[PDB]
């Protein structure tokens, strides 16, 4: 796209603020931003806010979201579909033109770990170029295992293809499959989908801890066989709904867009890989690390 | 196949009749029928009854099915495997020769949303050429959410490959992935697996309704990441068995042949896409539409 | 690998012995062994104990495993990752050099049907060349349906690719997808992942029996849509954990490394195929047979 040549729009922070006990404002951008997805490999991503996957959104069950998209792309329209919400797609997930904004309002009434993504045709093009992310909706009544959890992180799986190549997006294997982590609390890492960051800068934990991961596989095209090496998931909540409780899972199958809350205990000091057990994907980048120390 | 050149056997209606409180007769054909799977693209499908996927069968839990297959194909044997039934495959899912009939009897004792397909070697060839469908077995005791459901439809996902090409069937990506709808009540649409019909003629519903979909992914080869845009599944029954209850799912993973009953609320007027979130497949056809109006 | 040319190391029996009420010794080898994966096709597999998948391990919930790997490969290091165990991967799933041994100790505290595999980088290479298997951990309190089960077997699904070809392992479709059976009791078959053995020598059962299968899809790369033709699964325990109970499933979705305990009734004499309903994989080998007779 001629109008994207040389474009590298600096990341813009997510803006959120609570405007009522059950109402929250969110403002995101659509923007074109260079991201290093593998060493020496820059992808001029289509993004929310200059991150791919996009920034983490966290709301409470029952919150109505008043969402603004400011489209900084100079030529391509963009839009937003939150899987968390009840909305009219043809009214509320509509396009925002270049250099314009749009505001849409809709409720998040279901707890869980939801994908969000651009909804502009061809949606495959917009998702594969980077316009995906996660919104967490916290359950009013928590999870039954909340009191056991010592530490928590968010991990997202996505693919990368040949650059803006619709034939490859439709018909080709992914060139890379990657993990990223998005911060929940101050000091947590906040990273983009790449083959290396969570190897070189592992997530951190302490011996004996029960860890919760909020996870989503945003695809666009693949499923995930999510596994933490050296442990077993004590508890799994499919899509992060507390009712969808499984126990003692080795591996959690995630559809494209699928989420989960998974919890597991790290019993011994060391480094614990986090993989998809679809090992062709792990070989192509989808391995993160958890470093477990006596202190944390 | 020389004997299929120029063959286009007109669709023949499914025949069913109840013959006892727990016994039902079903008569289907195997026949060779041209189907427009994408605009301008005719596939000379191997079918049950001239539809691909085949006609919908609905029975009650505990019904014994007395099934007749009349093979109209001039050269290829065909057969029937119902996933709903307990049967001896080597006696009861056997081949029927060209221009012959065969009758087989077997019980449907499990509620749910089952695949059916031809069982003739190579089974991949017979399924990929179009010989797939759904049989619904209604639970004796219903589902716990029956009283909440306002409206219901059946949707089926399938792939199409290069025509009768066993190399492609085994080794290639699908050329198209598609939805079809099969009628449960008078006036419901009844369509074949194609890239366009359920876009151009959306399923219909009314604002505020709880919708039930009976769904199955018949493959042959792919899994599905089933999602209704702009809603969340309130309740999901895996394979349509009432016991396999999930709540608040964004996306339902379906194996090849996998079924589900999914229920969701449409809160606002508009058009709601129905997708697999494996967006390479959605791009290749697997998007249906649900049009939600103030009246229905 | 020059040092593997002409190498065919005869299979060595698994060694296990109980050393305390909650402690078990296991000794395995890593070795290079020719396996006929399809008629006329020899794969010089990287194996545990000369089998691919490797030998079956069965322990009790709460058993600590004192595991020794004796590496007979003349040049490549190997290692062991049991999905059953809590361990420090960077201390306990480490490499054993050629012609050396290593001993590692770790608890199996979770019931279920777990993958095991080599953990040596590139792990895809080691798994795809054959270093995969299953460990069953028997639940202390059994399964709720134990008293209904008449007969049980273990089945494992795996893929085979072009020989030691990392490009194909990462980017290619499987050349073969296969089932194998591993013995639980004397007289049970014990076979390797190949396209033919369980067709030519079916598993055996008697009319009317409830059959339990302990199943795992070891991949490396594909998911499985596991189905027994002519029946429905009465009960399914995901990953073999008794809590993860489903009923009346036609088809069980297994992620890569995913396990299950599945139970089903065979009502009539005959031969019952066992498939993945991803029929491209079934066409490429993934069909086993169950022969059901009046006697067994
Ligand atoms: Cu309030
Ligand atoms: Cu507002
Ligand atoms: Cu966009
Ligand atoms: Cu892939
Ligand atoms: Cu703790
Ligand atoms: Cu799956
Ligand atoms: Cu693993
Ligand atoms: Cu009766
Ligand atoms: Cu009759
Ligand atoms: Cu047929
Ligand atoms: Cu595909
Ligand atoms: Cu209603
Ligand atoms: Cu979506
Ligand atoms: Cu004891
Ligand atoms: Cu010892
Ligand atoms: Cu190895
Ligand atoms: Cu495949
Ligand atoms: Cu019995
Ligand atoms: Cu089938």
């Amino acid at each position: 796209i001629a109008a994207h040549k040389g474009v590298n729009q600096a990341p813009v922070p997510l803006k959120m603020e609570r405007v009522g006990p059950h109402d929250v404002h969110i403002e995101m951008t659509a923007q074109i931003t260079d991201i290093e997805i593998d060493k020496g490999k820059i992808y001029k991503a289509w993004t929310f806010n200059g991150q791919a996957p996009g920034p983490l959104v966290v709301v409470n069950e029952g919150d109505t979201i008043h969402f603004t998209l400011k489209n900084m792309d100079p030529v391509v329209p963009h839009s937003m579909d939150f899987h968390a919400v009840h909305a009219s797609p043809s009214k509320d997930f509509i396009d925002v033109m270049p250099n314009k904004s749009g505001t849409f309002t809709y409720p998040a009434n279901k707890p869980g770990v939801f994908m969000y993504h651009c909804g502009t045709k061809p949606v495959l093009q917009h998702i594969a170029n980077g316009m995906h992310g996660v919104i967490i909706v916290k359950p009013k009544n928590g999870y039954p295992t909340d009191k056991e959890v010592d530490r928590e992180y968010v991990l997202i799986q996505n693919e990368w293809y040949k650059y803006n190549d619709m034939n490859d997006f439709q018909n080709g294997v992914p060139s890379y499959v990657v993990f990223s982590s998005k911060a929940l609390k101050p000091g947590d890492p906040n990273t983009n989908g790449d083959t290396f960051t969570l190897k070189e800068k592992p997530l951190l934990a302490k011996v004996g801890e029960k860890i919760r991961l909020y996870i989503n596989n945003v695809g666009p095209n693949e499923v995930s066989s999510f596994h933490v090496v050296g442990t077993v998931f004590d508890d799994v909540y499919l899509d992060g709904n507390p009712n969808n409780h499984l126990q003692g899972m080795q591996t959690v199958m995630l559809p494209a867009s699928g989420g989960a809350v998974v919890e597991f205990t790290v019993t011994r000091p060391g480094t614990y890989p986090i993989v998809t057990m679809q090992f062709n994907h792990a070989q192509k980048g989808a391995v993160a690390m958890l470093k477990v120390t006596e202190t944390g």
